[PDB]
């Protein structure tokens, strides 16, 4: 609703939403992440990272080497448009980004960069109205 969406992540390594559509009327957009499971962040942590589809694996790979304290996102990664921190069960986080950083027709991927999670936790985001 509005210029925001909510994605729930669980203990089975899956997002509940696979597609997010950003309305052209939005200048800013907010992504809310809820970890609805009950596992600790050191075992089942989840975040939400947004990049072009092409940068997915490169960003996830560098992110794994950043560490948990860095939310598994390489500090100042120029390929990451937006990202939340890594959360454990019972928690949540939000990230707001400038819609101008998004282009029509372009393909964007949101995925979890916690080690090994990217291959199963990913979705598509695009500008469309
Ligand atoms: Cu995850």
């Amino acid at each position: 609703a509005q210029c925001e969406a909510t994605v729930e992540s669980n203990d089975a390594m899956q997002y509940n939403v696979k597609e997010i559509v950003v309305d052209k009327s939005c200048k800013q957009f907010t992504m809310h992440l809820k970890h609805v499971g009950k596992m600790a962040k050191v075992a089942m942590g989840h975040n939400l990272v947004l990049t072009k589809d092409a940068d997915k694996q490169a960003v996830a790979t560098d992110g794994m080497g950043a560490g948990l304290a860095q939310d598994y996102v390489k500090a100042g990664d120029t390929r990451v448009i937006a990202h939340t921190k890594v959360i454990g069960g019972g928690e949540s986080d939000s990230v707001t980004f400038d819609v101008s950083k998004i282009a029509a027709g372009e393909n964007y991927a949101y995925f979890c960069s916690f080690p090994g999670h990217w291959a199963m936790m990913k979705g598509t985001l695009k500008l469309g109205s």
